[PDB]
């Protein structure tokens, strides 16, 4: 059971169209491509408690949080949000984002289990990006 | 003279250029890593400069003579006008102009000094500073 472990990211769907929707540049979006290819996901589970280490070949990111209670982190572009994670159900915690300064698209993330795999997708408006893990 | 062929040996506070220059954390830290390991060819025949620049998915080829507007971007990639200057003998400064819009003052010079050649870029007050040796 549980999110918890070391993953690896099998398949990635619509990561450029989020990027676009989130006003991201074609120069650093073409760029970036390429450099989120392959990332590794270390998350460590205690409940509602969380600490998710994501690898990739430039850069490791750690964030914690708890679901239930308000934090703080960055859209997948990198601009401030404070944020709010539920479960929607037992495999599966939503995560609404509402940005600290100005207007811009309307983000979320959520992490599901489904037959052993870790399914993250973000949404930027209506574009929905799907990256999908299974343990290494 | 800067002709020849330079590889980077070094660069400091590229990130914190960027951060200056208002670029969000995601796209700096791709910036960062596609410019690790920049080859530049300079042909340079008397004031009239080449500068090819490539990086993963970037090639710039510039072109100027010392003491003649010409366009450029600035280092995230706003248009300017830029004008080089001899500030002396083995240092071209760069000064530049944002065409769109309102931002920080962006300059770069480059430096010959122990036959190395050393780049550096302003953004108001921040100073990145990367430094090529023949290849
Ligand atoms: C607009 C944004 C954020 C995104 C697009 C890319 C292309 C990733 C980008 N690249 C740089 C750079 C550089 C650079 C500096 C110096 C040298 C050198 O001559 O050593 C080469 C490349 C900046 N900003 C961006």
């Amino acid at each position: 059971p549980n999110f918890a472990g070391t993953w690896k990211m099998r398949s990635s769907e619509n990561f450029d169209e989020l990027l676009k929707a989130l006003g991201v540049n074609a120069m650093c979006r073409k760029v970036a491509v390429a450099a989120a290819s392959k990332p590794h996901v270390e998350i460590r589970q205690d409940g509602d408690q969380f600490y998710i280490k994501t690898s990739t070949t430039v850069r490791t990111t750690e964030i914690n949080f708890k679901v239930g209670e308000g934090f703080e982190e960055e859209t997948v572009d990198g601009r401030k949000c404070r944020s709010l994670a539920t479960w929607e159900n037992e495999n599966k915690i939503h995560c609404t984002q509402t940005l600290l300064e100005g207007d811009g698209p309307k983000t979320y993330w959520t992490r599901e289990l489904a037959n052993d795999e870790l399914i993250l997708t973000f949404g930027a408006d209506d574009v929905v990006c799907t990256r999908i893990y299974v343990r290494e």
